């Protein structure tokens, strides 16, 4: 069950943005981040287990979007979405996220797993034009 997951070690190896969430625990929290999430978002490793992602939300994201990722979980439907997201200091930027199950042999969802990549402004514009 733990980081055991080829997918997650070939995603350490690439040194990209993840988090690794448990629904199993109420209100699916993070109990794994990667280095790259915690440089982006400027959080410690101590500031982000045991916490939903949904910190990263502010007033200026988009509650659509956020609507589309809720949806997507409810329906074990993988997701891609832009949205904008606020680092601890408040300062803000376009995230492209992805997020899919991972799941055991009977179909279960033992983890959810989510990857960030930052992406400019007119990148955003463009994607959520289509
Ligand atoms: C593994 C995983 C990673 C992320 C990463 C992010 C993120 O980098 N930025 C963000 O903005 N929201 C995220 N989310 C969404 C958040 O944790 C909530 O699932 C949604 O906000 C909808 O739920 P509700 O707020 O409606 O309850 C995630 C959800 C899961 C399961
Ligand atoms: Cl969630």
């Amino acid at each position: 069950g733990a980081m055991d997951y080829s997918l997650v070690k070939a995603l350490q190896t690439a040194q990209q943005n993840f988090v690794i969430s448990d629904p199993s625990i109420p209100d699916n929290p993070i109990v794994y981040a990667s280095q790259g999430f915690l440089t982006l978002t400027g959080y410690a490793l101590s500031e982000v287990l045991g916490r939903n992602c949904r910190f990263l939300q502010g007033p200026e994201t988009d509650p659509k979007a956020v609507e589309k990722v809720r949806k997507g979980l409810e329906r074990g439907e993988d997701t891609t979405v832009v949205l904008l997201n606020y680092r601890k200091d408040g300062s803000t930027f376009w995230n492209q996220l992805f997020i899919a199950a991972l799941r055991d042999g009977e179909g279960n969802v033992v983890n959810y797993l989510g990857v960030q990549c930052k992406v400019s402004e007119d990148y955003a514009k463009a994607f959520l034009k289509n």
